[PDB]
This record gives structure tokens, sequence and C-alpha cells, in this order.
């Protein structure tokens, strides 16, 4: 019974069904049994032997098999639950973009506030903030300065009672973990209420502190566009008005010299230069991407533009990126303290390109000659529908979502596309009640998507809750093209992004043209 248990509660149904359709009558699976495997099912572009051969080689159990160049049950779910039995593409998992363009053709990785913790209002503020932040791969952070005690600035957010910190403090954090994440340029925002004098000491800071990282000079060439991330590889760029202002501070503003929103020029020749970034809130954005959305994303091509949450938000929530980076707005701030979906589809997105915080954007977003709007959706490149089907198997050791007690899940699934406002669309699975260990629902669901190269496809798991809201239990998002086909695990995480070890959806993704 000790043999049928462990045997018995380690048993998938689907699994052993998936190994038999591959591996038909065999124990096992040959090299060519999964080849064709790999290419028909997981529809794998480098299918062939050795591929096949490296996943026996990194996921095989039995040494026989192995030495012999096959795959059993087993090694055939370790392959399934591995990094390359993932959803979310391996391959995308690391830097495979090009980094050679200027920065304006990348997404950034943003936030907002960066220094704080909680709420707008009256929560803390922390380099704890920052680390966090930094941690999680974003580039581009935001320093609120005002004057400190002791001629030392400070930050904080003006006007309201959230707790302040110094701005050297600060500046050490950035320092040491600017680059933890990636090698791309941080970009500092900063928003400078401090007097004169007290400006002079930032910039003594910035120099003293971050010294050699401070970029400030142009670089050589770098003459009509901004430079690129591998130009700027290693270094952080301050952004900010450019001469009320010392010059010590306002010389160090190179690249991104803050400006009012002009408007674009496209009924002349020039608007805002490249090295000039506009600021939008979350409304004004909406508003000309629902106006002049054209014109935005001609505008973003060659500038950056920075999008910041509605001033309501003063409890920290924040809008949906989708929306801005269907417009090419590059530098999208959302306040990453705040969990929920759209942090989510923030991290999915940059989970993308290794997560190095700076994805490149889509060529037609790219075309300064664009006639793109995905408001308004014509014939162009970016139209390509492709039809997804996914269906939502099974799931593994769904994370038991607190209940101050001893309860059992009653998990069902949520899958989303988010993208152009034609393709968004949810779907959702039946609640299996009372498990959260192996609940099965094979379901299946089917998407028509015109624009993948804008979407994102996001599973959420939810404990349904009768009289309540149902709780989250975890999720993933995935750009789509990231999206592996075929047989494979989706890897929850927790609301805080944290990875959760063993919580994993099956399921079978397909896409066609
Ligand atoms: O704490 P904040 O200054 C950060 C945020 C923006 O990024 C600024 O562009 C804007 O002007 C402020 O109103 C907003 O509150
Ligand atoms: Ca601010
Ligand atoms: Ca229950
Ligand atoms: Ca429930």
């Amino acid at each position: 019974e000790i043999e049928t248990f462990y045997k018995m509660l380690t048993q998938r149904a689907e699994i052993d069904r998936a190994f038999e359709e591959a591996a038909g009558s065999a124990e096992t699976l040959s090299v060519e049994r999964l080849v064709t495997f790999l290419q028909h099912q997981q529809r794998e572009e480098e299918a062939g032997p050795a591929l096949a051969l490296s996943l026996i080689e990194r996921y095989e159990p039995s040494e026989t098999a192995k030495a012999q160049r096959q795959m059993t049950k087993d090694g055939f779910l370790m392959y399934l639950l591995s990094a390359d039995g993932n959803a979310f593409s391996l391959a995308h998992r690391r830097v495979y973009q090009d980094m050679d363009q200027p920065l304006s053709h990348y997404l950034v990785s943003s936030s907002h506030n960066t220094y704080l913790l909680e709420d707008q209002l009256t929560g803390p503020s922390s380099t704890e903030a920052y680390i966090r932040a930094l941690c999680k791969g974003c580039r581009c952070l935001e320093l609120d300065c005002w004057d400190g005690p002791n001629q030392e600035p400070i930050i904080y957010h003006g006007y309201t009672f959230t707790s302040k910190i110094l701005f050297c403090d600060v500046l050490r954090a950035i320092r040491d973990y600017a680059f933890k994440a990636s090698p791309y340029p941080v970009i500092l925002s900063l928003e400078n209420h401090c007097s004169l004098e007290q400006q002079r000491v930032m910039a003594r800071h910035l120099r003293a502190i971050l010294g050699p990282i401070l970029l400030d000079q142009p670089l050589d060439g770098v003459t009509t566009s901004l430079p690129s991330p591998e130009q700027l590889k290693g270094k952080i760029l301050l952004k900010g008005k450019k001469l009320k202002l010392v010059p010590e501070l306002s010389d160090m503003i190179i690249y991104c010299k803050s400006v009012h929103f002009g408007g674009f020029s496209s009924p002349g020749t020039s608007g805002q230069a490249f090295y000039e970034m506009a600021s939008f809130s979350e409304s004004r954005a909406l508003r000309l991407l629902q106006e002049s959305g054209n014109g935005f994303v001609r505008h973003n091509v060659s500038c950056l533009s920075r999008i910041y949450p509605a001033g309501w938000r003063t409890d920290s929530s924040n809008y949906s990126p989708v929306e801005m980076w269907n417009g090419g707005c590059q530098i999208v701030a959302l306040n990453f303290q705040t969990p929920g979906p759209e942090m989510d589809v923030y991290l999915g997105c940059f989970q993308d390109n290794g997560g190095c915080g700076y994805v490149l954007k889509p060529a037609f977003l790219r075309d300064p000659n664009t006639t793109f709007n995905s408001r308004a959706l014509t014939q162009g490149p970016w139209w390509r529908p492709e039809r997804l089907r996914v269906r939502i198997i099974s799931g593994q050791q769904l994370p038991k979502v607190n209940k101050n007690k001893n309860s059992i899940v009653d998990p069902k699934v949520i899958v989303e596309i988010h993208g152009v406002g034609r393709d968004t669309g949810s779907r959702q699975t039946a609640v299996i009640t009372n498990n959260g260990f192996n609940p099965r629902w094979d379901m299946e669901f089917e998407f028509e998507v015109t624009v993948p190269d804008l979407a994102l496809v996001r599973f959420m798991v939810e404990d349904y809750d009768s009289s309540s809201k149902n709780d989250f239990i975890g999720q993933s998002t995935i750009p789509w093209n990231s999206l592996k086909q075929g047989y494979r695990h989706v890897h929850l995480l927790s609301k805080n992004g944290d990875q959760h070890p063993s919580a994993t959806l099956f399921v079978k993704i397909s896409i066609q043209d």
C-alpha cells in the first residue's frame, strides 16, 4: 500500500495517456519516437535527434534508457516539468533580442514612486522598495527629492504623510543593485524640489556615489538618435529638467530632458528631440491614444514617452500597461509594490528577453512611417490572426491560500488574452471542489488573436468562494511569442511574483494560422 500510495498520490493519467500516444505500444520512447513528439506535439522548430538526445541526457532517470538513447515515462514527466517543458519558452529566458537599437525601440521596465512600499498618502518609503524593484528587473526608477535637515536631501511623496528616506541612502542601494538583474542601463527620473544648495548636494552625492556608473557626458557618435541598451550597458542615466536649477545637476541630464508634451510633428518635421522625454498621466495618455493613436505611436518610435498612474490611485493601484504598450509607450511606470493582474502582466512581459528589462518592440512599432493604430485596425504586418487552443488539463499541488484554517481548495482556472482591445478575452473553467492536489478539468478554450505580437496569455487560478470573493491561488502570464506549444506545465506564481515551487497547471497549447 505504501507502494500503491506514493504510487497513487503520485499518479497522473493525463501524463500516462500523453506518454502512451507518443510512445505507443513501447514502454519507452526511442529517439525517433521522441523526435516526432517534439515536432508533432511540442512543435519544436529545432526538432531533431539533437534536441531529443539532450532532453534524454538532461532528463532521463533510467541509466539503462539513458545510455540506450531512450526515454521512459519518468523521464517524459521530468522533461514536461522542466524548464524545457515550461509553457514559457526557455529560449526567451535569456537575452536573445537585438540590443543595438535606440532606447525608444524597447519597452522598458519602469516603476512609479519607487521609494514607496504601500499607499501614496501615509505609507512608508524605504531603500528596500528600490532594492525590490531593481531585483525584479526594473530599469527606470523614480526619485522625489525634497530638501532635508542638515543639508541632506530627502525622498518622499511631496505634500503627503508618507515616511521619508535619504537621497544618499537611496543612491547607495541603487548603486548596489542596479545591475544585479540585468546589465542594461538604469534610468533615474528625478523630480527635483530642492533648494539650489541641496541640489548641489544631490549632484555631489550622484558623482560621489555613482561615480563611473553615472553617465555624465554624451556618447561619442550618438548624434541623431538615443544610444542603445548595448551602448549604455552598465550605466545609469539621469532623467530630469535641463537648463531655479543648478548647472551641476542640469549638466548631468544628457539623453532624457523632461519636457512638457508639445504635440506630434507629423504636420511638420521636428517636434521633441530624441533626447527629450515627455510624461503623461494615465488619463491623458488614454485620451491621446483615443484621438491620436497613430500620432502617439509614430511619436514613440524615436522618442521615449513615460506614463504614470492617475492621481486618484492613492492606494497605489495600477492601470493596465498593455493599453500603453499598444501605443508604443515605453516607460510605462507602475507601482511595483502592488500585487495584482497589472503587475502580473507587467512582469510577464519583462520575463521575456532574459528579464534584462528592455524588450524590443514589434517592427511596425519601430517604423516612423507606420499607419498602425491598435484602436483602428487596418491591414498591415501587425494583422496576423492566429487561433489559440488551450486545454486546461489538470493542476498539481495548488498552494493553500491561507484560509487561516484547514480547508481544501475548490480551484478553477481563468485564461485571459491581453493585447489590442479587439483581442482581449477571458474564459474560465468549472470549479473542482475540495482538490488542490490534483484537480482535473480537461477543459479547452479557443481564442482568435489578430495582433498576437501585442498579446499575452494569462492563466489564473482562484479558490472559489460561494459567499465571498474567490481567493487568488496562483498565476502566470506569458507573452504570445514565448508561448510554447504541446503539452506543457504552467509554473504558478504567488501574488508577489514569487515562484511557487511545485504549483503547476498541465496544459496543451496549440497555435494555428
Ligand atoms: O509622486 P509623483 O510626483 C510621481 C508621478 C509622476 O511620475 C509625475 O510625473 C507627476 O507629476 C506626479 O504628479 C505623480 O506623483
Ligand atoms: Ca514622483
Ligand atoms: Ca473546500
Ligand atoms: Ca472556495
